[PDB]
C-alpha cells in the first residue's frame, strides 16, 4: 500500500488533497468495485488552486481528478468512466498487472512494436489495419529516431512466419535503409550493383502532361499542341502493327500505356524542322537533299516551312538524351524501345518486380536522382501504383485482397503549404479514395510545420519522435486525435529511438521504447568520411585523367580489371590477386571493393602468410599505391 | 474546429460525444449559450455511443445512452482485411490481365 | 556545497525552478544515482506562474529552467530524460569537472575552435565530418567579425599537422583575406603581384549558356541560333587539327571544354 | 594544370580574389566556378582525386546579394545544387552575410549548422529564428548582446547549442583589406598637379 | 474550323473539348453522360420524362 495523500476540499473541478509519480504516468482509483485509471497532469504545485493560495502559498502537494476509462466489470478496460470520483477516496499508484491489462488484448489483430516506459517486459500492442487503413505519419527532430525507427516497423510487420504474403514499397532518398536488410529486401538504384537491379521508369507509360513536364519544361504554346498530335499517331500507328487486347482505333487515347520510340519522334521532328528543299513550297520527305544517335549530314540552305518556335526545347531535349545521368528513364534497360516502337517486355515484369517479388519489401533509393526532377519522379510512381490496383480491385491480386503500404522518406521538401509540384496532386488522392483500396501511407518529415495541413489531418495517426523547435510543436498539436496534456508535455526531451504515439491506430496514447534492431541490421548512409580521409598522408594527383573523364562524363577509369576470381578470407571479407597486370583487389564491409594497382605479388603472399590482417594492411599499402575505387 | 461557425449556429438542437482534444471542446462551447460545467466538463469521458443533447427539440438537457441498434443491422463500410488478406499464404499471381 | 534551489513545477520538459543562476549557464539536477543537466530560459517574472503573484504580487525569485539532456550510469550523457523530476527535488550548480563530462568527448572526429563563455579552460569541439557534409552558414551583423571568424576556423581546418591532405577554396569579395595566409594558401587575383599568382579563367570552360550570359548580353532572336552554329563549328574543326582522346564528331556537343578561338569568332562572324 | 593549381596545390586553401571584378558580371563568375568545382568533383568521385577521398569546401563571402529570394541569378542555382547533393559527394560549404533576411528561406533552411555572430535589426532575428531546428529560449534572445566574435553555433555539427568564443588569429595573421586612408591622404599638403598623364 | 461518322478521314476553348471527350469516352463516368434510360438521341426525345 502506497498512501500519499488524500482529499480534503472541493472546488468544483479542481478537488484538492493534502499529502502525507511520474508525469505520463497513470493513477489507481479503486471506487467500491469499479477501478478507475486515467492521468492526472495537475498534481503539486501546477495543481494547488488560485483561491487557497492566500492561506498556504508556500506548499505544493495537491492533486485533481479527472480520467480517461474504466475498469469494467472484471472483463476488460474501455474509454470513459460510468462515475466520476468523490469525497474521500484515495488514489494508488498503478501495479505491474494493472499494465497488463489495461495495455493487454486478448484480440490477435495488434502487433508489438516496443515497450512501455515504466516497465519493459510490456510489449507494446498496436493495430494493423488501422496502421494500414486509415494512413499514418512519423515525425520529429534530425537526430531523433526517425528512420531507425521506420525500419524495425517494417522489419516487424513483413515478417513471414506471420504475414507471410505481406507487400510494401519504400521511398529513400538518401538510400540509408539498404543496409539493415542485407538480402531480405530488393533495392532499385539508378546506377547499380553486383546484386541488385536498375529503377527504370518507362517513358512510354506516362500520362502525356507528366511526360512534357520532364522533358519540356512545360511548354505553354501552339508547339506544345503540335506535340501531342504527333505522339498520337505514333501510339495509334504502332497499335495498326501490334495488335493488343481490348484497345482499338476507337477507344484509343492519349494517355494510354502504349510503347512508343521517342528516338523516332525527336529524329523525325528535328529533321523536319531544318533541311534543304529541292522544290519550293514542298513538305514531302522525298524533296529532302539510324540505330545509333549519328545524324546523317545535311547539305547548306530553301529552309523547311513545317516548323515551329520549338527549337530551344528541341535541341534542349536531345541532350536530355545524351548523358548518363538520366539513362534510367530514357534508356530503360530492358525496356528500351527500338524505333519501331517494339520492346522485349511490358509493364508485367515491372510491375511483377514492383509488387510481385516472392520476397515482401521493395526499395527504391532516389540519391542517384538528379534532384531538379526528383518531386516529379515522385508523384508517377505514386500515380502509376494506385491506378494499377484501381481498375484491377476485383482481381486476386490487387490491393483489395493485399494491400498495399507506401513509405515516404523526407516528405516536408514535397508536400509543402504552397509547393506546386504534382507528388502533392497524388498523395491526397490515396489519402482520399485509398481508403476502399487498402492504399496506406506513411509520412516522414523532420519539420512538419511546412507538410500541408490538410494532408496531416486526414492522416489516421501519429508517431512523435522529439521535436525540438516550438514552430513545429504547435503545428503537430494542432491535428492530434486524441491528446494529452501531461504526455504532450515531455515532447521536446524524448530521448533518441522512444517514441510517442496517437491516433485511433491505438488503444491509447503511450510512450513506448521501440526495440533496435539487431547490431549489424540498421539502416546506415555510406556518405564520405573527411577526418579519416583528411588525414592521410598528400598523394601526387594524376590530373591528366580527372579531366578526360569529366570530358567524357564517365565513371569508370580505362584500366579497370574485369574478370578476376576472388577467394574468401579493417573487416577484410575477401582479397584478390593478379601478376599478370599487377593488380591487386580488395573488398571490405559494406560490399566496398577497390583495385590498387602496380603492387609486387611479394606483399599478396606476404599479406596471406601474415595472418595479421587489418592492423597489418595499413602497414605498406594504405598510401603507397595509385587505386582507382569501384 | 474547422467548420464555419456561421452556419453552426443556425442549428438547433446538438448531439454532443467524447471530445478529447481541447482545442475543439472550446469551439463547441461557443454555439451554445447554455454554458454549464457539468454537462460539457464531462465531454471527455463520454463511453461509446454515449450523448448529451442541447436544443430547442429536448425539453431539458442530460446525458442519455441510446440503445445500439440489432446485430444484422448495424453500419460497416466494408474496407479490405489487412492482416487477413496478408496471412494467408502467398498464392502466384498472373498480371498479364491487370495490365 | 552548491545550492540553487528547489523544483516548484514541472511541464514534462519546461521546468520553473525557484532559488534557495546565469540566464545561460546549465543546471545541474541530481536524481538517485543520476543527474539531469538543464537550460536557463527567463528571470524574474517571466518564470513566476500564472497564478501565484494575485497575492503575493511583489514576489520575484522565479526562474524558468529547460531540461536538455540526462548523465548515464558512468557511461555518458545522452540527450533526454530517464526519469522526469517531480516537486520538492534538490538542484545543483554545474561545475567544473561537469562542463568536461557534457562537452567532452572521446572521438577523434572533433576539433577545438573555441572556449565556451563560462570557463575559457574547455575547448569548443565541434563535429568536422559534419561540418564538411550536411552545411554550414555565418551570420551577423556588419562589424560583428565575420571574416575573422571565417579565417580562424578555416585556418584551423587545414592545419599540416593533423590533416596534410586537406582542400579549400575561397571567395572574398573584398580581397581581405590574402593578408592572413602569408605563406599557406595560393592567393589569385586580376592584377598580377610578385608572389600572386593571376586568376585565369579560360572563356572555352563555359557553357553555351553562360558565355552567351557574359558577353552578349543575353541573345534570344535568330543571334542566339547564329552563336551556337559558329561554336560547335570551331570545336568541330580543333577536332580535326589536334587530338583529343574520347570525344569524336557524335560525343562532342556546344558544351564540352574544349579550346576555340574567340578572336576567330568575332572577326570570321564579323568580317562577313 | 588549371585544376591542379585551384585544387591540387602543394598548399591546401585556394583564395580566389574577387575586388578586381567589373562587377556587373560579378554574380556569374560565382555561378561559374562553382559549377566546374561540382562537375570535376562529381565525374571522379572514383579516383583518388575527387570528393570521395579529399572532401572540397567552399566558403562564399557576402551571400546575402546573389542569393536573394527572388533573383534572377546564375549563382543561386549552383548554390543549390551543392546544397542538396553535396552530402553524396562531400561538397560542403559555409555562407556569409550580414543580411540573412534576403536569403532565400529554402536554402537557409537546408544548412545543418548556423554561426549567429551579433543580429539587431528584427527583420532578421525573426528569420534566423524561423530555421534554426533546436532552438533554445535562453540563448536565442541573446542575439543582439553578443561581442564580436562571440559567436554562437546550433545544430547537429554540436551534440548541443553552444555560446562559444573563438580563438581570433595571431597578431599580424588578421585579414585587412586595403582602402585608402583619407585621413592620412587628404591631411597632406597639395602637391602641384600634372593632369595631362590623367589623360 | 475543319469511322462511325458517314464522313471519311479528311474560338480558343480547344483543349476544354479535348477534356470534354475524356468524359464521354470514359466508363467511370457513364452513369452521368450515359444514364441507362436517360441518354439523349440526336432526335432530341428521351425514351422517358424528368416527371
Ligand atoms: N533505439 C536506439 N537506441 C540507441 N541508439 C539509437 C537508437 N535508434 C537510433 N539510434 C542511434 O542514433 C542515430 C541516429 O541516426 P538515424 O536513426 O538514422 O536518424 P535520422 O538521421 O533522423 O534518419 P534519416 O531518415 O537519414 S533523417 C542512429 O544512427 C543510432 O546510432
Ligand atoms: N575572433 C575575434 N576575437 C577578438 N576580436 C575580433 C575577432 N574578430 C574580429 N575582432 C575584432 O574586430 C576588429 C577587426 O576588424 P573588424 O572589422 O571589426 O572585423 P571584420 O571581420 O573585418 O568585420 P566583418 O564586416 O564581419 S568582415 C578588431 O577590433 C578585432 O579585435
Ligand atoms: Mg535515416
Ligand atoms: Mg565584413
Amino acid at each position: 500500500s502506497t498512501y500519499i495523500g488524500t482529499v480534503q476540499d472541493v472546488n468544483g473541478a479542481n478537488i484538492r488533497v493534502v499529502l502525507d509519480g511520474q508525469i505520463g504516468s497513470f493513477v489507481r482509483i479503486p471506487i467500491g468495485y469499479i477501478n478507475l485509471f486515467g492521468i492526472v497532469s495537475q498534481v503539486g504545485a501546477g495543481a494547488v488552486p488560485d483561491k487557497l493560495l492566500e492561506v498556504e502559498p508556500y506548499g505544493h502537494r495537491w492533486i485533481s481528478v479527472q480520467l480517461v476509462g474504466e475498469e469494467g466489470i472484471k472483463k476488460e478496460f474501455e474509454r470513459g468512466v460510468s462515475q466520476y470520483p468523490t469525497i474521500g477516496d484515495k488514489v494508488h499508484i498503478v501495479t505491474e498487472p494493472d499494465l497488463k491489462k489495461i495495455y493487454g488484448t486478448q484480440n490477435k489483430k495488434y502487433i508489438s512494436l516496443g515497450n512501455i516506459a515504466s516497465v519493459d517486459s510490456i510489449p507494446a500492442l498496436v493495430n494493423i489495419d488501422t496502421l494500414v487503413t486509415r494512413h499514418s505519419a512519423v515525425l520529429g527532430s534530425t537526430g531523433s529516431g526517425k528512420s531507425t525507427t521506420v525500419t524495425s516497423i517494417l522489419q516487424r510487420i513483413s515478417d513471414m512466419s506471420q504475414f507471410p504474403s505481406a507487400r510494401i514499397i519504400v521511398f529513400d532518398i538518401h538510400g540509408e535503409y539498404a543496409a539493415a536488410f542485407k538480402g531480405k529486401a530488393k533495392v532499385y538504384k539508378v546506377t547499380p550493383s553486383n546484386n541488385e537491379l536498375k529503377l527504370s521508369i518507362p517513358y512510354w507509360a506516362l500520362t502525356c502532361d507528366e511526360f512534357l513536364s520532364v522533358a519540356f519544361g512545360g511548354l505553354e504554346g501552339s508547339g506544345r499542341n503540335a506535340l501531342i498530335d504527333k505522339i498520337y499517331e505514333l501510339k495509334l500507328q504502332t497499335l495498326k502493327r501490334q495488335e493488343y487486347e481490348g484497345i482499338n482505333e476507337d477507344s484509343l487515347t492519349v494517355d494510354t500505356p502504349i510503347p512508343f520510340s521517342i528516338h523516332k519522334l525527336w529524329f523525325d521532328l528535328y529533321r523536319a524542322e531544318i533541311s534543304t528543299h529541292y522544290v519550293q513550297g514542298s513538305h514531302s520527305e522525298e524533296n529532302e537533299a539510324s540505330l545509333k544517335v549519328v545524324p546523317p549530314i545535311y547539305m547548306p540552305h530553301y529552309l523547311s516551312n513545317r516548323g515551329k518556335n520549338i527549337r530551344k526545347p528541341l535541341e534542349g531535349l536531345a541532350s536530355l538524351l545524351k548523358d548518363p545521368r538520366y539513362e534510367f528513364l530514357f534508356n530503360a534497360d530492358d525496356w528500351s524501345v527500338n524505333l519501331d516502337g517494339k520492346t522485349n517486355k511490358d509493364l508485367d515484369a515491372l510491375l511483377e518486380t514492383w509488387v510481385g517479388s516472392e520476397e515482401s519489401i521493395s526499395i527504391f533509393d532516389l540519391s542517384g536522382m538528379p534532384s531538379s526532377i526528383l518531386d516529379t519522379l515522385i508523384g508517377i510512381l505514386i500515380r502509376i501504383l494506385y491506378d494499377s490496383l484501381f481498375w484491377s480491385r476485383n482481381q486476386p491480386e490487387g490491393g483489395r485482397e493485399r494491400p498495399l503500404l507506401v513509405v515516404l522518406e523526407e516528405a516536408h521538401t514535397y508536400l509543402g503549404k504552397d509547393s506546386r509540384g504534382i507528388a502533392i496532386d497524388g498523395v491526397r488522392k490515396i489519402v482520399k479514395e485509398g481508403r476502399k483500396y487498402g492504399i496506406g501511407m506513411m509520412l516522414v518529415s523532420q519539420r512538419p510545420s511546412e507538410i500541408d495541413s490538410t494532408i496531416l489531418s486526414q492522416c489516421g495517426t501519429l508517431f512523435a519522435l522529439r521535436m525540438n523547435n516550438s514552430s513545429d510543436r504547435n503545428h503537430v498539436l494542432g491535428a492530434v486525435s486524441d491528446s494529452f496534456e501531461g504526455l504532450m508535455g515531455m515532447l521536446p526531451t524524448l530521448r533518441t529511438g522512444e517514441a510517442i504515439i496517437i491516433g485511433e491506430s491505438v488503444r491509447l496514447p503511450m510512450r513506448t521504447i521501440i526495440s533496435p534492431p539487431p547490431f549489424g541490421r540498421r539502416p546506415d548512409s555510406l556518405d564520405p568520411d573527411v577526418t579519416a580521409k583528411w588525414s592521410n598522408n598528400r598523394v601526387q594527383g594524376d590530373y591528366k585523367e580527372v579531366l578526360t573523364l569529366w570530358r567524357q562524363k564517365k565513371v569508370r577509369s580505362q584500366r579497370i580489371v574485369e574478370n578476376i576470381k576472388r577467394l574468401p578470407v579493417s573487416n577484410i571479407l575477401s582479397i584478390g590477386y593478379e601478376a599478370d597486370s599487377m593488380t591487386l583487389e580488395i573488398e571490405f564491409n559494406h560490399g566496398l571493393v577497390y583495385q590498387y594497382y602496380d603492387v609486387p605479388e611479394t606483399l599478396h603472399t606476404e599479406l596471406l602468410a601474415a595472418e595479421s590482417h587489418g592492423k597489418f594492411f595499413n602497414s605498406q599499402i594504405k598510401n603507397n599505391y595509385r587505386f582507382s575505387r569501384i
